[PDB]
């Protein structure tokens, strides 16, 4: 009962929110001996219609809440209004490799029982498939290395984050969007693959990719993909292609090592924001051709299902098309350009405004924002975790940011029961 609780507070402007904070602090101060903290937290979350400008105060006791509310009331912070209207769940974004960091899973294994249970289900599957302990990998003092260890470890964190958000925090996704290997976690969360089959796909794909380690290079360029393609055909380049289209202004190329380096040198000279990306394999390019038949054979028994959640494919040429996640789909996922911008754009055109990247560290939040900006939309692009971010209260901070942004969620998961208290009701203005 004396554990820290989350108290929701909302209004129509930052000044009105502060006025609300001051009246609530005055009320809590006067009735602290009559009100249980749990009943008040329940009333604020489930007995109030949440208004556009939201905040939350974490407190272990009522006097701690009065200090926190008065701190809000005495501040000058500009509280941004929610971009979602509580009608659609968040869009989970599952990014690719590069987000991994040393002991990335340690705090969540200790603070989130559903993260631990998910990692436990994956442990024997990844051990039989790839020959290593995913728990040792995500808790080691050194960052996971080697494509065959990185992909299963990152996928495990991604799916354990989604299961926690749904089972513990009542956050059902409105849609999912994956970027390259992120599509394995996207398929599990959408119901297109079972957890086990998705782990088989990520384990087998990354084991086969070790055979082509050292093959080619990749590069990021702050130029649109249509323009980049014109440059490759005009320059007589046939060994380098557009591998990723992440935003309307951002492109990743992939192909031979020397031509990719040559192109980056050239773009940097013309004052364009170019950079070689360290990858063991140049995916989404002809560098992956030798292993595609073996991948199709390894995934022959993968059993796809009809997605239960809108799944915006970055593999398909129409992102609104619902994938048939068989071995053929995963071969295309490895070889085809990652059409991430078009998938994000389709979800935004369909009305999704809240995006949350369920990954060890954010790789695509800036890309999501750029797509929003090109559509003249107000969107929220959240990071589920950041590198070395302390998580003593697990994923409760992500839940708070999802609530502040306006994503639809089940408030009965975090506030399962209590009595409605006669706390103040600000006017509708």
């Amino acid at each position: 009962h004396s554990s820290p609780r989350l108290f929701m507070l909302s209004s129509t402007s930052s000044d009105a929110l502060r006025q609300t904070a001051r009246q609530l602090a005055t009320w809590v101060e006067e009735h602290q001996d009559c009100v249980a903290a749990s009943d008040l937290a329940y009333t604020l979350a489930r007995g109030r219609a949440h208004r556009p400008v939201r905040t939350a105060v974490v407190a272990a006791n009522l006097p701690e809440l009065v200090e926190g509310l008065r701190e809000v009331a005495d501040g000058d912070a500009l509280y941004d209004a929610a971009v979602g209207h509580g009608d659609r769940g968040p869009v989970w974004v599952f990014s690719g490799q590069g987000s991994q960091w040393a002991a990335m899973g340690t705090q969540l294994l200790a603070s989130e029982p559903v993260f631990a249970a998910t990692i436990a289900k994956l442990e024997p599957v990844i051990a039989a498939e790839s020959g290593f302990s995913v728990t040792e990998a995500i808790t080691a003092q050194q960052t996971v290395t080697g494509i065959d260890k990185v992909q299963p470890a990152v996928f495990a964190v991604q799916v354990a984050l989604a299961a926690t958000m749904e089972q513990t925090y009542g956050v059902r996704p409105g849609a999912v969007v994956g970027h390259s290997m992120g599509e394995s976690a996207a398929a599990v969360v959408a119901g297109a693959l079972s957890l086990e089959d998705a782990a088989r796909v990520i384990c087998r794909r990354s084991k086969l990719m070790t055979r082509i380690a050292g093959a080619g290079a990749m590069g990021s360029v702050e130029l649109p993909a249509k323009q980049v393609n014109s440059e490759l055909m005009a320059r007589g380049i046939d060994d380098v292609v557009v591998s990723v289209v992440a935003s309307p202004q951002s492109t990743v190329i992939g192909g031979t090592s020397d031509t990719v380096r040559d192109l980056i040198a050239r773009w940097e000279q013309r004052d364009v924001m170019a950079r070689e990306v360290a990858v063991d394999v140049a995916s989404h390019s002809p560098q992956v051709d030798p292993i595609l038949d073996d991948l199709a054979a390894a995934l022959a028994d993968i059993a796809p299902m009809t997605p239960k959640v809108p799944y915006y494919s970055a593999t398909l040429f129409d992102p609104r098309e619902q994938p048939v996640c068989d071995g053929a789909y995963w071969v295309d996922n490895l070889r085809n350009t990652v059409q991430f911008a078009a998938a994000v754009q389709a979800a935004m055109e369909d009305g999704y405004r809240v995006f949350a990247e369920l990954s060890p560290h954010p790789l695509l939040t800036h890309a999501v924002e750029q797509t929003g900006r090109s559509l003249d939309m107000s969107v929220a692009a959240l990071a589920g975790m950041r590198r070395e971010q302390p998580l003593p209260h697990g994923l409760r901070g992500l839940l708070t940011e999802l609530h502040r942004a306006g994503a639809a969620l089940d408030y009965s998961a975090l506030y399962p029961a209590g009595r409605l208290v006669d706390a103040p009701l600000p006017a509708w203005g």
